[PDB]
C-alpha cells in the first residue's frame, strides 16, 4: 500500500503540473 499510494500521487502531481 505505501508504494501503491505513491503511484496514485505521482499520476496526480504530473497531471496538475501539466494542466
Amino acid at each position: 500500500g505505501e508504494l501503491a499510494a505513491l503511484k496514485e500521487l505521482a499520476a496526480l502531481k504530473a497531471a496538475a503540473w501539466k494542466g
